[PDB]
DNA sequence: CCCTG
DNA sequence: AATCAGGG
DNA sequence: CCCTG
DNA sequence: AATCAGGG
């Protein structure tokens, strides 16, 4: 009916879209339209109940499928993963220097209703980055990693007016307030430094 | 030095500038170079005392400027500033229209620094016309007219947090929260309006 | 979610 | 350039 | 004051 | 599109 509704087609019909570039009856993998890193792809389960379970419910009280996503992300994904991180980063850099450089997580507060896991560079260097409720969404506590233990999830209290806080560089600690322009700016500089050392 | 002083070369070489529509000794009528209404005039004390005191020590203390700067509006700058008006309106509009639809006044915190009184007609329809600030700067207590009481003379008190106030059509008394573009159209409409009615 | 004003 | 309401 | 970002 | 800091 909305816009939330706007990744149902993937888990749908993954058929009919060339970034899906992968599913079976379980999962599907798409690359994110909007991509908040070089490399940011959603992984969707195609479970019609679980697909709207609210990402934090699904941590409490859904760890089988919360293993089955990891068990894939490590298993019969990785290499798929690790390609299309070498294509949008660099050939020259290996499945060791890529894994220290990805993470994956859900929003504590999604804005689509398909429940899906972001699996992306740690960069935030894109054109698709465009505000800082975007940097702080997946540098925050608001990104609620794969491996969060359950007694550590973010509480409401935990989230509150988070998105108006000082701008932080996620590698090296700098503040910025709230000139987004200026972390942009310096997240260019972070991803330059990271790939210069890694290559 | 500053931006502040920009009004100065006015008083100074008034013989070198054509928008300087008269001067004498005493006195420089000019043009706005950034019209708030249609016609926009500021005139000008030549004397290099009181051009630096402030425009309500002015009205408090100095009275003899008050009348004389009254009697140049009111004598022998009459004609001149009703073809001004008649030419930036309309050449159909009488003496008594333009009359009604003129108002003098000093602003009560100046940004400029040479003594300079608002000569300008009530639309404020104009390009120059930006934000909301300029509109309630002329339209609201912070506009001193030329006649008020001493008495009466507004105060940091009466002043405080006026330009973060709603936005009233100053004609009608329609009110427009701060949504300045709004204003503008109809403030447009309101001098269609006036025009049709008063040619 | 995004875009536009 | 950062912040925000409206609409899809 | 204005303009620009 | 309204609000604001910086600079001239
Ligand atoms: N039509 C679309 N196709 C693929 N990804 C999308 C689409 N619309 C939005 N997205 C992404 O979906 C993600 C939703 O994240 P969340 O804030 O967790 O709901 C964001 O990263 C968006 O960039
Ligand atoms: N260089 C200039 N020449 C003529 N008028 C100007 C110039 N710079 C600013 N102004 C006007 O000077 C007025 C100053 O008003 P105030 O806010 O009372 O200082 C404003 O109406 C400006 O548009
Ligand atoms: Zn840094
Ligand atoms: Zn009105």
């Amino acid at each position: 009916q909305s816009f939330r509704d706007n990744l149902k087609v993937y888990i749908e019909s993954p058929e009919s879209y060339k970034n899906v570039i992968y599913y079976d009856d379980d999962v599907v993998l798409v690359r994110d339209m909007f991509p908040k890193s070089k490399m940011h792809l959603l992984l969707m389960t195609r479970d019609p109940h679980l697909t709207h379970v609210h990402p934090l419910e699904i941590m409490m009280k859904h760890r089988s499928l919360v293993e089955k996503l990891v068990s894939y992300v490590q298993g019969d994904l990785s290499g798929l993963i690790f390609d299309e991180a070498r294509n949008c980063l660099s050939q020259q850099l290996t499945n060791e220097a890529l894994c220290n450089y990805i993470k994956v997580g859900f929003h504590a507060g999604p804005s689509m209703n398909n429940l899906h896991l972001h699996i992306m560079t740690l960069d935030h260097v894109s054109p698709s980055l465009k505000n800082s409720a975007h940097y702080i969404s997946f540098t925050s506590p608001f990104f609620v990693k794969i491996d969060t233990p359950t007694s550590n999830l973010p509480t409401r209290g935990t989230l509150t007016s988070l998105f108006q806080e000082d701008l932080k560089c996620w590698r090296c600690g700098e503040t910025f307030g709230r000139h987004f322009t200026k972390l942009k700016a310096h997240l260019q500089e972070e991803y330059d430094d990271w790939l210069d050392k890694s290559v």
